[PDB]
């Protein structure tokens, strides 16, 4: 990622938040698709949905963070990540993709809470 | 828009919120580009930035609203729209694109506040 | 939508393309969620996936169209819409949400092909 | 990034493409804002615009790549990155943010061309 490089070269920490929003975005988008592909998919609906929302909010939060609504947006992104960690945590026993994503969600929650 | 058609045919008002999020998304994306094209662009930086953020948040809010983080997300989208109305309102005298967008922002703010 | 209002007030048809990209975006996002909620969800995986991709591409295509990659992007958005119409058409007999979305996809395909 | 972790744990190289799409997304979003903040902003309009489009296409391309339109989408994302490298390359002498972003664009172009 080039968050740090770019944030020092602009004419006018948070770095961690941005790295993580894009990381967590990609990851939940991956997890939605993985859950969608499972045989027990019918049981994963809420998880897929949350993953889709967490992807969307993290892209949004990370783009904004790359440029104020930011405080608010990072609170929201923190709330979302937590919702999505909790759900992805449930499935961590049976699905390795939800262990991986649940931890990425945890780390991005942390990162949004301390950015505010 | 087909928000209303689709929301009645799902196996499990808010309609207005969704219509407006996508409307206001496109509009602020249009306004960012219009301000970017102005001769007084150097004076419009904050407005362009807000427009970009309002586009991003409204897509995000509208997608989520099409599928919970929703309450929170709609509060955030309400806060953003207001921020962006206020700024786009400043420029309504001189720029017709900011009159149009400032009103779209007002109407979407309204719509998010009453969706919550 | 305010595509037409805004495109006439910028300091520097396609309108139909933009209206439709945002319409079709919201619609496929709605259809993904509707299919996700079906009992036969396990059979709808490819459709949900395509709907997610068509939502993403249409937002992208519509934002770009609101501001060149445009020709290319509209070809891609045309290809996607067609892929997603074809799949959503399959399910039009059994699911009213896929009849609605399959037609929105058809109309946006048309609109991208004639924008190029 | 957790592209690699997740792509091995799904029930059904490209990794490089995805890492890079999200990297290049964040970077061009950063560069748009940096150019927007420059005194010579009036001269950077085309660059800002391209950066905005490259951000949008790369998010889109990376999300899709995380889940077919993919071949097509990656061609488009390759075309965009190149357009945006070329423009960001122009400004590499005077602006360090455009040197950084022009190279991120180059590396993501490469990565999309070999993913296809
Ligand atoms: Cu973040
Ligand atoms: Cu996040
Ligand atoms: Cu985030
Ligand atoms: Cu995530
Ligand atoms: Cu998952
Ligand atoms: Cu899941
Ligand atoms: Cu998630
Ligand atoms: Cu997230
Ligand atoms: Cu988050
Ligand atoms: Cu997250
Ligand atoms: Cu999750
Ligand atoms: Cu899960
Ligand atoms: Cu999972
Ligand atoms: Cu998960
Ligand atoms: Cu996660
Ligand atoms: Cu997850
Ligand atoms: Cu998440
Ligand atoms: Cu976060
Ligand atoms: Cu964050
Ligand atoms: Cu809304
Ligand atoms: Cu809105
Ligand atoms: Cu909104
Ligand atoms: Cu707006
Ligand atoms: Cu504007
Ligand atoms: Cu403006
Ligand atoms: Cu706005
Ligand atoms: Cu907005
Ligand atoms: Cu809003
Ligand atoms: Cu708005
Ligand atoms: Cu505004
Ligand atoms: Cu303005
Ligand atoms: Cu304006
Ligand atoms: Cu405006
Ligand atoms: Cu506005
Ligand atoms: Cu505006
Ligand atoms: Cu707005
Ligand atoms: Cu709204
Ligand atoms: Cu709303
Ligand atoms: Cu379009
Ligand atoms: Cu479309
Ligand atoms: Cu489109
Ligand atoms: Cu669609
Ligand atoms: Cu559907
Ligand atoms: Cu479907
Ligand atoms: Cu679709
Ligand atoms: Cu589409
Ligand atoms: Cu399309
Ligand atoms: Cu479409
Ligand atoms: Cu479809
Ligand atoms: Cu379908
Ligand atoms: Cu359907
Ligand atoms: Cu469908
Ligand atoms: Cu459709
Ligand atoms: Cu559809
Ligand atoms: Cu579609
Ligand atoms: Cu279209
Ligand atoms: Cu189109
Ligand atoms: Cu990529
Ligand atoms: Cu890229
Ligand atoms: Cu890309
Ligand atoms: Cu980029
Ligand atoms: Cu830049
Ligand atoms: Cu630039
Ligand atoms: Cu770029
Ligand atoms: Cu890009
Ligand atoms: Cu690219
Ligand atoms: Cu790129
Ligand atoms: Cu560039
Ligand atoms: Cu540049
Ligand atoms: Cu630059
Ligand atoms: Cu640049
Ligand atoms: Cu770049
Ligand atoms: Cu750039
Ligand atoms: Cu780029
Ligand atoms: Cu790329
Ligand atoms: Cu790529």
């Amino acid at each position: 990622m080039h968050v740090e490089a770019m944030i020092s070269k602009h004419p006018q920490s948070l770095v961690q938040c941005v790295e993580m929003c894009f990381d967590c975005a990609q990851t939940c988008a991956a997890c939605a698709d993985a859950c969608l592909g499972e045989d027990k998919v019918a049981d994963l609906r809420h998880c897929i949905r949350l993953n889709l929302d967490c992807a969307e909010i993290c892209v949004a939060a990370g783009s904004i963070a790359s440029r104020s609504i930011l405080r608010t947006m990072l609170q929201t992104c923190a709330e979302m990540c937590r919702m999505c960690e909790e759900e992805c945590r449930r499935h961590a026993g049976n699905h390795e993709h939800c262990r991986i994503c649940a931890d990425v969600c945890k780390e991005c929650e942390t990162a949004c809470r301390s950015a505010t």
